């Protein structure tokens, strides 16, 4: 087939003359930002994290190792990796944590085994696709959450489509 | 009192004319060095925690919160974090983890509420005591793992004991 990939700020990937949904999967790791408030230490850390998907989780691998599952069709492949980044301020006389914060994004690879344009409105989280012209609009598809990140995956590969 | 704060490659801490040992404490993070042998893609992940010390673990605060526990006696205090960077190489054909390493280390910091020096010997891994002259030993700590990292913690400060 051919498809789009789009990260939001909820922390979510969905794919889609239609631009209907295939699949939309999260990670236990909810938004791509956070904030708060309540001489500091700090403590944090980022994570690097990859998701096996299809085109599903057949395994999420991480600095831990890795998480699987059954099933099997070979088949197609759909590399997906999150990393993100966070730390926290803490006052060095208990843990009570004066403020912290956030944030994360996700990269796309793909692995392997009649046109119009896409460009999405950020403004308005709108996910547009043209035609030729100029260009005519096809459909376009909202989000109910900022779009952080998006790619173009057709043939094999990964165009990002840019803001 | 007076002590001697050690950091061993086991990823232990330790503190000791005697030199005898008052406490030996260690996290869930097992050595400060690990490796291993089994186009990739790599996952890993840097860590900065806290862990809250007495002279006992009071709490221990990490990029996700804090553990703590009970009783009190004020008192003292003293802080010591701990940085683990970790980073593993998998296949992108599945999680299978061509190899794997992670180096660490602790940093120290206090707070509060007859004299000698001390070198330590990495060749054998020694704490060594003595006195003025020159020097004359007083005494000599083995440790039966690689020394990574010592500090001598007298007033309420950290001099670094260096290599």
């Amino acid at each position: 087939a051919s498809l789009v990939i789009i990260s939001t700020l909820d922390g979510r990937i969905a794919a889609l003359n239609d631009g209907k949904k295939q699949w939309d999967l999260d990670v236990g790791s909810g938004s791509l930002v956070s904030s708060s408030l309540s001489d500091v230490v700090l403590v944090g850390g980022k994570s690097l994290t990859t998701y096996g998907l299809s085109a599903k989780l057949r395994y999420i691998c991480s600095a831990l190792g890795c998480r699987r599952w059954d099933s099997d069709e070979e088949e197609d492949i759909l590399l997906l990796q999150r990393t993100q980044k966070t730390v926290r301020a803490v006052g060095p006389r208990s843990g009570s944590e004066k403020w912290n914060f956030s944030v994360g994004h996700f990269e796309l690879r793909y692995i392997p085994d009649l046109d119009t344009v896409i460009k999405v409105s950020v403004a308005d989280w709108k996910v547009m696709a043209f035609s030729r012209k100029g260009g005519r609009l096809e459909w376009e598809y909202q989000f109910c959450t900022p779009i952080a990140s998006a790619w173009l995956v057709r043939d094999g590969k990964v165009i990002p489509i840019s803001l």
